[PDB]
DNA sequence: GCGGTATGTTTACATTTCG
DNA sequence: CGAAATGTAAACATACCGC
C-alpha cells in the first residue's frame, strides 16, 4: 500500500482540521490526529512534518490560540474570520488563487455547512 | 529536584506557485 | 520571469509530566 504526499498545503490542512470541531478550535494533538485521520501519507510517514505543522500555526496569521491541559487550543482569527465573511456576504470572492489556501477551505466548509464555526 | 517530552516562537534558505 | 508563498530545516525558549 503505497502512498503519496498529498499536494494540499499545510495551512490547508489546519484550516479543516479547525473547521471540522463543533466549536471551531482544536488541540495541536488533535491537529496532528486530524491529519493522520484524512491524509494517510502523514500516518506513516516518516518525516518531520509536525515541526512544520506547528511552524504554520505560529506564522501564519489566520491561526490563533485561544486560552481554552498541556497545549492550548487554536482556531481562526477573528480578524481572518470576520473578514472572509464580509467578502462572502458581499458577493462572489476573486478567483486568484496565491495565498489564498486558507480562504478556499472557508469557502468549502461554507458552501456546505452554511457557517463558519467559532 | 531532574531528566525527558510536548508545545510554541523565530530565523534562514530552498522550492513551488502563478500572474 | 520573479515576487510572493509555501516547504523544509534548525535553534532554542517555555511549559508540562512522571518519578
Ligand atoms: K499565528
Amino acid at each position: 500500500n503505497r502512498y503519496i504526499k498529498p499536494p494540499q498545503s499545510y495551512a490547508s490542512m489546519i484550516t479543516q482540521a479547525i473547521l471540522s470541531t463543533p466549536e471551531g478550535s482544536i488541540s495541536l494533538a488533535d491537529i496532528y490526529k486530524f491529519i493522520s485521520d484524512n491524509y494517510a501519507f502523514y500516518r506513516f510517514s516518516q518525516m518531520a512534518w509536525q515541526n512544520s505543522v506547528r511552524h504554520n500555526l505560529s506564522l501564519n496569521k489566520a491561526f490563533e490560540k485561544v486560552p481554552k491541559g498541556k497545549g492550548m487550543n487554536w482556531k481562526i482569527s477573528d480578524e481572518v474570520r470576520r473578514d472572509f465573511l464580509n467578502k462572502w456576504n458581499a458577493g462572489k470572492l476573486s478567483k486568484i488563487r496565491r495565498g489564498a489556501s486558507v480562504t478556499r477551505q472557508l469557502q468549502l466548509h461554507m458552501s456546505k455547512f452554511g457557517e463558519i464555526p467559532a
